[PDB]
């Protein structure tokens, strides 16, 4: 019915489990007191590469074919220069194949250097999408690689869904999962998984109000991407949902909660100070959601809530003051 | 053997406190394993209630010690500390439904006073001298039918800290060594008593700043050699010297002491933030720095499974 099935999520977890961490679920008395709820924190900030994106990236590397005539990818290519690019480079290294990141000339110098230091090759493009696409397609074809989209690629979505297999196993009495949403690869993967296994468990999305396409899409009942590039401290959720994740989100996600920039900042600081976990602000989005006024509308029966702390890739010097 | 505590006291403390403290997780790190050549296990006391292990000793003391009064239960706690110790004692007081008073010089800055009140301590003012601090604390303790609790030499505190090792031995059955930051040595002594009672083949190693190397010097000389003057170190939590109660335990039951430079502490603390995403305070970086140090590299390869106590996460941000 959708672009992935629960079977694909299980194939993904078989494919990746030898190379990822079964990350712990931690608790906090303090956050329990603040929210009214029994919270559980799925600690993907401790995952290999610093975020959950290694799940989808490694599944893609281990499951996708470059061509009808070649079963083994000979390179990986992406336009992601964030957590996805980092994860994809790690996955490529594991599999002994080169990684190429397509990067606009306008990218910051510090980022160009970091990409290279981590062991990816940079291929430069113009800031234009026309050039970006020309360059990446060319790289993919010439290197016999796989292009791996950060959120719309079925193998990626399936890999991210493995988070939910772990959460359900780790928290048998869980009532809901709260998931930050950008392109919706993680949300969609989780939603497929939870609804296949235990549909009584709620799946809630958490999104910046400054980048509220998932909320607006669910509201309108059709895919409504951000018209303009969003401004938000939650740098990891600036992507809009897309054609492959939207149908899953429309049908299988129970509710969306939007949170202000101040709410994201305060929740992130709370996690830092009271939980001693170095989450990136993007991973504070789910925490802000459960703390938010609108979350009070969630039935009191929904008691045990697992929040995905999706990443810990923060630059400390910059995060001294926002 | 005989010391100010035995393992029996640690077992008592465990029963006294377990219902109110977190059994903190033990986490691992591939990169730190790769840097050290060992199998490392991180006992996450930074996730303990109040942000450090000190709630263990503090709660044990509040539930053990008696005031100089008719009634057996303390009616308040009184402290000089606005740090990990005082914050622990304050939380213990809240659990027991009694006020926590902190004696503060009248001249203290407004920001410090606000910080103190935030965690729920009640300020009583004194004059800015050691004489006035002592005398005000004595008065308040007596008038409120309260107790005071030494941060590292109090037997009830030493016994409480030992509970760290009780958990570690359960969580890491094949552990070969514990690495423990040492200041006053309440934590080191409690842990040493516990380990040597339960599984004496397991090594107990201390870690301290080379800028505050009284433990190392004391073990070398075979006698208590306190820091001659208050040390300067980023590891704010281990500025105290070992004392008369913890020294004999450390002398007899601690296998070795590793010293680490300020740069090593800072770098280890950064490595843990960046690579482990754990907001340890620099004092908790001391034990990590120890296991990364050149001296530790030479430790027998048989000592493979090493548990480092990440003692606290109370850092100013
Ligand atoms: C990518 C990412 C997300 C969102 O994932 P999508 O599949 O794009 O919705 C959330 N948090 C972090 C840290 C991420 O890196
Ligand atoms: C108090 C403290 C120590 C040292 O404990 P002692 O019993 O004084 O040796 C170490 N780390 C932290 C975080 C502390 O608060
Ligand atoms: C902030 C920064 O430098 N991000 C780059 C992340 C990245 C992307 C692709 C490959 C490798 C890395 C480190
Ligand atoms: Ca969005
Ligand atoms: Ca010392
Ligand atoms: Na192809
Ligand atoms: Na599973
Ligand atoms: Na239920
Ligand atoms: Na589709
Ligand atoms: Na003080
Ligand atoms: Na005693």
């Amino acid at each position: 019915q959708y672009d992935i099935s629960f079977a694909d999520v299980e194939k993904a977890h078989i494919n990746i489990r030898d190379s990822i961490h079964l990350t712990p679920v931690l608790t906090s008395s303090i956050l329990n007191q603040l929210t009214g709820r029994n919270l559980f924190f799925k600690c993907e900030l401790f995952q290999k590469t610093g975020s959950f994106k290694i799940r989808g990236a490694l599944n893609a590397v281990r499951s996708l074919v470059p061509d009808a005539l070649e079963r083994k990818p000979k390179a990986v290519v992406t336009h992601s220069s964030g957590n996805h690019g980092q994860a994809l480079t790690y996955a490529a290294k594991l599999e002994g194949i080169p990684a190429y990141i397509v990067v606009p000339q306008t990218a910051p110098d510090c980022k160009k250097l970091a990409i290279q230091a981590y062991g990816a090759s940079i291929v430069y493009c113009e800031p234009s999408d026309e050039s970006r696409e020309n360059v990446a397609k060319r790289v993919t074809e010439e290197t016999e690689g796989i292009m791996v989209h950060p959120n719309q690629e079925p193998a990626v979505i399936a890999g991210q869904g493995t988070i939910a297999l772990e959460v359900l196993n780790q928290v048998p009495l869980v009532d809901a999962l709260v998931v930050p949403v950008g392109g919706g690869g993680m949300l969609a993967g989780i939603a497929i998984t939870v609804k296949a296994l235990k549909p009584s468990v709620k799946v809630y999305a958490a999104e910046p109000s400054n980048a509220d396409d998932c909320y607006q899409s669910k509201l309108k009942g059709k895919l409504m991407p951000n018209l303009y590039p969003p401004e938000t401290i939650a740098d990891g959720v600036k992507s809009s949902i897309g054609l492959n994740t939207w149908p899953i989100i429309r049908d299988l996600v129970d509710d969306i909660f939007t949170v202000t920039e101040d709410e994201i900042k305060c929740a992130t600081q709370l996690v830092w100070e009271r939980m001693k976990l170095l989450i990136e602000p993007t991973a504070g989005v789910g925490v802000a959601a459960v703390l938010s006024q609108h979350f009070q509308t969630v039935s009191p029966e929904v008691k045990n809530i697992c929040i995905v702390l999706s990443g810990g890739n923060v630059d400390l010097t910059s995060s001294i003051t926002w």
